């Protein structure tokens, strides 16, 4: 049985690629310079430097979106670097699009990979690598929640990174069954039966299915 | 054959653990805030903030040593955070202990994992994760070479992280044959013959051997 051992290895490669972004999101959320910028009152004069700082990370991670959600004086600020634009806005109450923040910050999870539509551009859905800072604000919420918004097309190129025989389909599913991206048991299907192998990705908290017959 | 597939997976786990430190070393070497501190003339008043910044990384990476080698006005500065001490010195000419720097900076390699004795404490040998910055100084050398110095005892605990049956020995060798750490072919040996499996680690550029008989 070559494929089940093959699937675990290629899943580990996806896991390694995700772990890169996870480590960078962790370091960004707990960056002493970012915390200093937050406690300074988030002065706009330093925004350019912050953007360059995020740009340096964006170039290494090769992710389209980077975000920083910070708490100062009890107010939430959402920053995003994308396509060279540094956007900023105030985090909305839980009744609005920013309820993901209240959800993640109310969870004891250090990180979640939530798929959601961009609050600056509702036309684009990304998978957001929310990582919370170790330091909490005076209101109990994480002082910083920073991470990377991954373009779904990247997820497509990264699962067809390794292809068995150049054909077949690989699929990644949410824990609720929501399909996120598309490139041992016997199943029957339209256009001849196919055999399936699936494994759970811990660092992604998502399931990976891939089918090859012949 | 369970063990050869087992060895590749556990080698990938070692590779994943190393890739964490590699990504952090890359982000640190190309940190815009570090570059700004270097071009500012490396003012001593900001050293405390720099140390806290490195401390935040050291806590996440769980590596004992962090270093920053910077070029300003044609002079090399070596900084190290270890055990809460922020040490600084001037990089010595190629005839002295700092020739590793001239070697790595003369290579076109973005990173090397060189094992060497600490220049601040010659009693302790570490494996240094030298990562060079994308920006170069006016003299042609990398503006920053930053990374983590890993305690060799960590390397020991990370190879016995996963143990087949709780016994056996795992060994990691340099490309020149220098043994770095200790926890498909038939070989004979003192105290009964043993069977060996070896694989090359790309992100570590080192070979991994592990023996189990019965
Ligand atoms: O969950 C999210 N939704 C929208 N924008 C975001 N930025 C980080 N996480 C999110
Ligand atoms: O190669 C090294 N030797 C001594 N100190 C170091 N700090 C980073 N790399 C090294």
């Amino acid at each position: 049985q070559e494929l089940p051992a093959q699937v675990k290895g290629l899943a580990a490669h996806i896991n390694l690629s995700l772990s890169q972004d996870l480590a960078i999101s962790e370091s960004l959320a707990n960056s002493y310079f970012i915390e200093q910028w937050v406690r300074e009152g988030l002065p706009e004069e330093r925004q350019n430097d912050i953007a360059a700082y995020l740009a340096r990370l964006m170039e290494q991670l090769d992710t389209e979106l980077l975000f920083i959600a910070a708490q100062h004086q009890g107010r939430g600020y959402y920053f995003q670097l994308r396509n060279g634009e540094f956007l900023q806005r105030i985090i909305q109450p839980p009744g609005s699009e920013d309820d993901w923040y209240y959800h993640f910050t109310d969870s004891d999870n250090a990180y979640e990979l939530n798929l959601d539509s961009d609050t600056f551009s509702p036309d684009d859905a990304f998978v957001y690598v929310n990582y919370r800072s170790t330091v909490n604000a005076a209101n109990g919420r994480p002082l910083v929640v920073a991470g990377a918004g991954l373009d779904l097309s990247q997820m497509a190129s990264l699962i067809d990174d390794f292809r068995l025989g150049g054909s077949g389909h690989a699929s990644l599913l949410s824990a609720e069954g929501e399909l996120l991206v598309r490139s041992v048991h016997e199943a029957t299907r339209d256009g001849q039966e196919v055999l399936v192998s699936t494994i759970w990705l811990p660092e992604l908290q998502r399931y990976l299915m891939v089918e090859v017959d012949k």
